[PDB]
C-alpha cells in the first residue's frame, strides 16, 4: 500500500493537466459544438480524478500512513445531506427515498464524518443503480445485541439482490495497490468495494442479506 | 499490453481521448490547439502508466501464463519493426535489422508476449537516441548446452547509469524497494520485459557500453 502513494505525484501529475487544459479551455472563444465538447471532458475527468483520488487514500489508509481523524459531527444532519444529492432525482416516481432514524441513536458521536459520507453515499448510490422501480429506505439505528451500544446503517436494494457467489466475494474484499485496478469481473465497481474496506477499517462489520438486498454498516462507538 | 485497465478508469479516459481525437477536427487557434494536443499525449501518458503498473503487478503474482504455439518468428521480428519505420522516418533515425541465416522459420512458444517484449526493447530505443542506428539482430546463441535464441537490441544511444543498470536487473514490486518514482516512468515497460524473459524460459539482461546500450534477452529455442 506504500507503492501507489508513494508514487502519488505521477498518477496525480498528468490527471493535473488533463482538467488543467479542460478548466482553462472553457475561458477561450469556444463555438457552440466545442463547448459541449469540452465540458464533457471537464465533466467525465473528474469522476475519473475522484476515483483516482478515491483509491489513493484508501491505499494511504491500509498503509497506515494516515489517520482517520476523530471528530464530532452531527450525524443526522449527515445523512439528511447525503439524501438531497439525491432527493432532487427522486421526483422521478417508481422510487421513494425513506429516512428512517431510531430516536434512540445519538446527534452528534464521534468518528470520521468525510470517509462515513463515502460509505454512505456508496451505499445509497448502490440503490439507484439497482432499481428499476420500487422504493429505496435508509435507516440510521443502533442494535443493542452485543456487550456495547453499537450503530448500524442499512439501505434497502430494490432487485436481482445479490449472487451467491458475489456477495461472499464483497465480504472478504482487501485490495492492494494493483488490486485496485484489475477489472475483476466479478463485479463489484470500484466504488462499492473501496466503501466496504473504510467500514472494516473505522471498526464494525458489512452486512448484506439478500432476500427476494440492505448493505448494512456497523459502526462501533462507547456508550457516553 | 496484458492487463485489463478497470471497467471505471478505462471508459472515462475512453471518453476524454474520444473528444480529443475528435475535437481537433473543429476549427481551432493554435493556442487552442496545444491543449487539446496534450490531453491526447497525456491523458494517454496516466492510462499507459496505470496499464504498465498493473502488469507488473499480475506478472509477480503469476497469475499468468504463456501459450504454446506455433508463430513464424520473421514475420513477428518484421512486423515489429513495420510499426516503428513510420516514427523512425521522422526522427532523422535508420532502424536496421539483421536475421541470421541458422535461425529457423517457426519456433513454438508465445508470440503475442514475445511481440510486446520485443516491442518494449525497440521503444526504449527511441526514446532515449537521436540522429543514431537502431539495429535489431536475431540470432541463436550455442554458448548454452543447447543451442538457444537470442534477441539483441542496441542504438546509437545515451548509455544506463551504474545504478539505473542495477535496477532493470533486481528491483521487483511487492518486494524490496521500488528505487524510484521520476526515473521508472519511462523504464517501466523494460522491468515487464524482464518479467515475461525471466518466465519465457531463459535470462534477459543489459549491456551499457560507455555509448551503445544493448538489450539483449535469451529464450529457450525448441528442442529441434
Ligand atoms: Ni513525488
Ligand atoms: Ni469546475
Ligand atoms: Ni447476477
Ligand atoms: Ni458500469
Ligand atoms: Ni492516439
Ligand atoms: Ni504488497
Amino acid at each position: 500500500a506504500e507503492f501507489l502513494a508513494k508514487i502519488s505525484h505521477e498518477i496525480r501529475t498528468p490527471m493535473n493537466g488533463v482538467l488543467g487544459m479542460t478548466e482553462l479551455l472553457l475561458g477561450t472563444p469556444l463555438s457552440a459544438k466545442q463547448r459541449d465538447y469540452v465540458q464533457t471532458i471537464h465533466s467525465a475527468g473528474n469522476e475519473l480524478l475522484t476515483l483516482i483520488n478515491e483509491i489513493l487514500d484508501i491505499s494511504k489508509l491500509e498503509s497506515g500512513q494516515i489517520e482517520l481523524d476523530e471528530v464530532q459531527f452531527d450525524l443526522n444532519a449527515l445523512i439528511e445531506d447525503c439524501l438531497d444529492i439525491f432527493r432532487v432525482k427522486a421526483e422521478q416516481q417508481r422510487i421513494e427515498l425513506i429516512s428512517f432514524t431510531q430516536p434512540q441513536v445519538p446527534r452528534v458521536i464521534g468518528g470520521d464524518p468525510t470517509r462515513l459520507r463515502q460509505v454512505v453515499l456508496s451505499l445509497l448510490d448502490n440503490a439507484f443503480k439497482q432499481t428499476e422501480e420500487g422504493e429505496i429506505l435508509l435507516v440510521v439505528a443502533l442494535d443493542d445485541q452485543g456487550e456495547t451500544p453499537r450503530l448500524r446503517i442499512a439501505v434497502q436494494d430494490s432487485g436481482h439482490p445479490f449472487d451467491a457467489k458475489e456477495r461472499e466475494a464483497l465480504l472478504t474484499a482487501e485490495l492492494h495497490s494493483g488490486d485496485f485496478l484489475s477489472a475483476s469481473k466479478l463485479g463489484s465497481h470500484l466504488g462499492l468495494i473501496i466503501a466496504r474496506q473504510l467500514v472494516r477499517l473505522m471498526g464494525g462489520e458489512f452486512g448484506i442479506q439478500s432476500g427476494s438486498t440492505t448493505l448494512s454498516l456497523t459502526l462501533p462507538l462507547d456508550p457516553q
